[PDB]
């Protein structure tokens, strides 16, 4: 079991207003530049967050959500840092709550 970090938002917000394709995008070429392995994602509306141990941050999410999720936590402080409007929290994976972290509901 790794340790995933996240930051959730609403679609509205992060699709919409503020969309991080290319963010996320550009970061995969740097990352493909030096052959480092990927190590974050986007998920939209996440099965992550039907957890029994998440039910705080379902009660406090948008309906309809989106999370960027890595295992490099300064990574999700730099998203964190540059959104502002999103929820943050961490989450191991597998278990049988979390069978797949980049499962989507949707």
């Amino acid at each position: 079991m790794a340790t995933y970090y996240y930051a959730l938002a609403s679609q509205k917000f992060l699709l919409e207003e503020e969309p991080f394709e290319e963010v996320l995008k550009e970061r995969r070429r740097d990352y493909g530049e030096k052959n480092k392995e990927i190590d974050f994602w986007q998920v939209i509306q996440p099965a992550f967050l039907n957890a029994p141990e998440l039910a705080e941050a379902k009660a406090k999410a948008p309906e309809k959500n989106v999370a960027i999720v890595s295992t490099n936590k300064s990574f999700i402080v730099w998203v964190k840092l540059a959104l502002e409007y999103v929820l943050t929290g961490e989450f191991e994976a597998p278990s049988d709550a979390i069978p797949d972290p980049l499962a989507s509901l949707d």
